[PDB]
């Protein structure tokens, strides 16, 4: 007989369902940086990886095989059709483009093919959108799906508010861990940085400093969510494209959903309902994350002009959503 | 009185040198993946970054630094300027020239060695007590010129050699058994390239022996044809870059590996470049991968592997070829 | 207009079934030590614990959560009625007695057997599709004594066997090699205990065979006296007991990395009980260690080593005893 | 030549010191503990143990040797002499005395006074830069008594505290709101035990103050008496000494987490205890628990914690107490 047969006696043929599988669609800088921070942090016993570029998903999946010695996901498969992506838990969405309209529409045509695609296979799964305009994106994969909103998640402010907490940390001299803020509502440039929230060891900073934040403040402390801001830009203008930070933000939500862990973060949401918004958008809040995906949310106390922001935002999304071609 | 000092009581200042600190120089797809798989393996509490493209170097520094919450190493630093890498415990070096498909890494030998001349002595120069781990290609040949050029003892000098080859054999190996690569047990030795040597004689699960089991193992008249997995794994790099371009991730994988070995001082065995005068019949100062114990001090031991007479000869043919081009190497 | 409802909005209430459960039953240092191990290696998103002993079983459980902000596993339950126990993957005996002095092998098993007939019906009864891992002494007749109780297929009841004597093994190797035990290969099988058998065949560093080096390794013509090192692996056992009164620390690392490897299905081979009737040589039911690639359905396959005559006469003589002892067995 | 010299060939004899060593002195449930998490995490290349117990110290030695496979901690050490901890970055006292019946509290301290008149100077000799954390009880009196003893500046030696208490709170916060406990933020400080402040100011998710939102949380008129979660934080602690004998996974869980931001620099902020001369109108040299950032010189920083007049009355009270009792032992 064969050299297996010889060496190895079979009880019995398999094979379960996959059981705690993730499902990374866009193998670009993003997709690939999710797969690897995901790899590393032993979340999946499968992942698969969908893209429409046929070599280079393939010699992607190849790569990450070859260092299959040293991680401990024992099955790693690719396609681009998604029969490879069934019975997923957790499927990750960074496909897309990297005027703005036109854009959007472009995101959007793609996410009508995909996003049937995703549900055909695994309908129950939570699906994690990253690709932008995320939190725009996050409303399209939510109506193309036809999810109820707990299992569709927009990775929205996650980054914001880890950049955030890097910058305070550098000026306080603290790890970032022990430095909490949190910014909200839309990801980028509309972004609103909660004040009053900002604390180390509970110790709030604006009640310590009245002016944190304002334009009077003789620190600038504003200054910091501008870097939060800008710095997405500069990294993007530096090394063309940013894939790092993105891919652990989402490996450490990837590790509160697939774990059931019921940890707090800022993510894109179904905000309708809150703080006089009244149209189907998401932006970020701080949210309870599980096996459900977002099973309940923070109500954070904003402020007028903070109220003000989200309410802003929520009626510009709004005005591109309704009329988008669906 | 600044809100800092209103919140924090400093009890004493003046700065503490990091304790396990590492350096990757070359930022590229290669060093990248070696920074981010060091970084969630939490074997640093300093990394530093080099490169000569000012613009790439400090936006990956920054993309590695928004990231920080999620990470256990609280400085990352980077400049062209080597004082951002003093006091490195190990400094891993991917900068240079890949090869192109189709190109054979022994083509890059003039580029990446003029490189090295001018890095190497910089990462002296500012790390005179670290352990270096040579990536860039050709590896062994660039182990041999990093060692030449540093004045290091061997012990201190790296190639990552045929760890990598020996991962990509026994991921191939776990899926003709149906075995996960780690007890799937096999080694590819010698070149980190064309002329590696698959050790079939050392093939085992749980300690038995495959080639007991099957004699035929690895040779041409062999019916399961298992010398096309040792093809596959000289091949792997190849097929790679002609899919994706370069390969990255697996290296990747494979250096935070060692670098996890050296910096915990584990005292595993791994197949890395080094040289290997004096076993086999081998009076050169040639480099290249055999098993080594690796630990804080480096390669501290070779192990003694015993060779077929035929898996001997391939081995010095390696050997032979890459003499060839150590050699005739000017410093 | 609770604080919960003014800080906290529900978008649903529903579900909420553990993904990855696993149940220690027994309480005892071993038990706690596979529990905290378990916990430290985020294998499980929900643990269960269930023991006879009310009050000691309240405060582990408690002292365990105290420790939550710590760990990754976010719920930890606790109770004498096997209802806390439902739906669990992996469920691990240690529970049972403890050999008193005088009482005859039979006797002692007997014991066990009654204790097994009031757990093994009720994990079933909760638990009808987890595997079963048993710790509880004797193991090999105690993983029979499960198999028989339960029903399950073979491939769900596995005893944790010889996986602490090879880790132990590897551990003495590594330090007369210099060597860090990962690397020191090396499988001790048959009975767990006394009467284990070290396939010296198996040896290897880097693949090299320690017996193929050196050929009266093992014997009593071997001048090293490789043979006290099994003999230290069978004595180890009975001086910790003496030291500190039992073992936990180790036993507790074992079982996590079996749990690892089945939570995970990973496909590692590792030396656990397994029933080996039909192979080996031996026709009764009957369960010894021998390596078996563990995953998501318990044991899989199992790898068949080639033994001498007296290690095969060895297997042959534990399994007639064994036998001997299950047949007189009252169920 | 032996079967060591046949397997390896060696290019280094010369060793060097443990880089990363931790010892934990004191091997019942609390050390114990503490020395199996703080090898989980990977936080040392070299653990010591010692005891005055020397049959017990050497099993608990061996156990954990056994488990080697597991780990990637490469030396494991035990003696009842102290040269067995030379050169510790951190050493972890858990050493202690248990009170007897008839005992008075005031003599329960000064014996354990008296272990550590014998201790301190011990680890002083032979790691004289280490950092000294101090679990043992009365903690905060002991580690007073400690820096007393060896003389180390104040960042260098470091009580326990509040650490553990503060977890048992967002522990049972997180229960009370359906939250993670690392989402639920709140400190418990002053004084290890009876007497620790909860700080209701602080208590958050998501930078949310409770206190803002629901005005009466943490007095009498609380409609829902969180107080008695504090409450819970004190009588938990005497429940589960109560149920199963001692406590140890929490305390050695929180004991780690400590090590590992002293380990690896990180700078995070804990709840320790620390001299607090000079805070909150206390004059005297007495260790209480407020924040502290931690990292590789020990305690670097503390945060000033904004409290309420009747908080700042309790730590005032806690300090005189402890004072007046630290004034009377005998050294
Ligand atoms: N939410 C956040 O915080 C961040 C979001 N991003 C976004 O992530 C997305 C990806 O970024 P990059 O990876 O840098 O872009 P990329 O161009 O490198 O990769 C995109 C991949 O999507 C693939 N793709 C395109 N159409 C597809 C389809 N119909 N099905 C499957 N795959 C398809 C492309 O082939 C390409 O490989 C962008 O939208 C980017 O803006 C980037 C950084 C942060
Ligand atoms: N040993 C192994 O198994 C493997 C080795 N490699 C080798 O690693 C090397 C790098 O590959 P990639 O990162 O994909 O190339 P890359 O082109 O993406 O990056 C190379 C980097 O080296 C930098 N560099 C060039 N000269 C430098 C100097 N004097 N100082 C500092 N930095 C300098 C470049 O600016 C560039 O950023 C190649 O030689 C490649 O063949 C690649 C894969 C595996
Ligand atoms: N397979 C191996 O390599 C090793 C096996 N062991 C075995 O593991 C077993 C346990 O060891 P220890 O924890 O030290 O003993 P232990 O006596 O400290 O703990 C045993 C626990 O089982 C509980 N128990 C008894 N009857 C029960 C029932 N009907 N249901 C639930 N729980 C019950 C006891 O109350 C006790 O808490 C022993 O049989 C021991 O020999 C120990 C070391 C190694
Ligand atoms: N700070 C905290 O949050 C907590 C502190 N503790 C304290 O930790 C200490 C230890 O607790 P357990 O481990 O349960 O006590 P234990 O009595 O079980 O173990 C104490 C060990 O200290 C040893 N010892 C006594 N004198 C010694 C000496 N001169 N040199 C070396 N070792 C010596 C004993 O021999 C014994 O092995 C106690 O003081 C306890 O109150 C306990 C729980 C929590
Ligand atoms: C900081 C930039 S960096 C950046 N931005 C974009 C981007 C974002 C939004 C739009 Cl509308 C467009 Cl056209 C581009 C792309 C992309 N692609 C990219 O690769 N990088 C960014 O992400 N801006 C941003 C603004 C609004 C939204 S929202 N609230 O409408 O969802 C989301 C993101
Ligand atoms: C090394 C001791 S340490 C030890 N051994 C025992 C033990 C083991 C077997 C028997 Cl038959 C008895 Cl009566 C006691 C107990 C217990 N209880 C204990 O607490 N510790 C041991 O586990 N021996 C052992 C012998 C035979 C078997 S088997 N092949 O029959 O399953 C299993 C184990
Ligand atoms: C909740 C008990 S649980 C407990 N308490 C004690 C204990 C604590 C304090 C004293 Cl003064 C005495 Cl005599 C015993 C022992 C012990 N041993 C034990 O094993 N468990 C406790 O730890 N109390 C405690 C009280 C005061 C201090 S302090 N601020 O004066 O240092 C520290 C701790």
């Amino acid at each position: 007989a064969t050299l297996k047969d010889q060496l190895i006696y079979n009880l019995l043929k398999e094979e379960q369902t996959p059981q705690n599988k993730i499902t990374v669609v866009g193998v670009g800088a993003v997709g690939m940086a999710c797969a690897i921070s995901i790899l590393m942090k032993d979340l999946a016993d499968e992942l698969a990886l969908v893209d429409v570029i046929e070599d280079k998903l393939k010699g992607e999946m190849m790569d990450l095989q070859h260092g299959s010695l040293f991680l401990r996901t024992p099955k790693i498969v690719s396609g681009k059709d998604y029969n490879v992506t069934a019975n997923s838990k957790l499927v990750i969405i960074t496909a897309g483009a990297r005027s703005r309209l036109n854009l959007v529409q472009r995101n959007v045509n793609i996410f009508k093919f995909i996003i049937p695609n995703v549900v055909k296979y695994s309908p129950n799964c939570k699906l994690l959108i990253v690709s932008n305009p995320v939190d725009i994106l996050t409303y399209v994969a939510w109506k193309i799906s036809g999810f109820p909103k707990n299992r569709v998640i927009g990775s929205g402010c996650n980054l914001d508010s880890a950049r955030f907490r890097y910058l305070m940390g550098e000026r306080l001299g603290v790890h970032p861990l022990s430095c909490h803020g949190w910014v909200l509502g839309e990801h980028g440039d509309s972004s609103v940085p909660v004040w009053s929230g900002m604390n180390v060891a509970g110790v709030s900073l604006k009640t310590l400093h009245p002016d944190l934040g304002t334009d009077k403040d003789k620190e600038q402390w504003k200054e910091v969510h501008k870097q939060v801001v800008e710095s997405a830009y500069e990294v993007i203008k530096l090394k063309g494209y940013t894939s790092w930070a993105i891919g652990l933000s989402v490996a450490d939500l990837a590790e509160s959903i697939m774990k059931n862990l019921r940890r707090v973060h800022p993510v894109s949401t179904m905000i309708k309902g809150l703080y006089g918004i009244k149209d189907d958008v998401f932006l970020s809040v701080p949210c309870i994350l599980g096996q459900n995906g977002i099973s309940d949310l923070v109500k954070v106390t904003l402020t007028s002009e903070e109220e003000a922001r989200l309410k802003k935002s929520a009626d510009t999304l709004w005005g591109i959503q309704k009329e988008l071609q669906f």
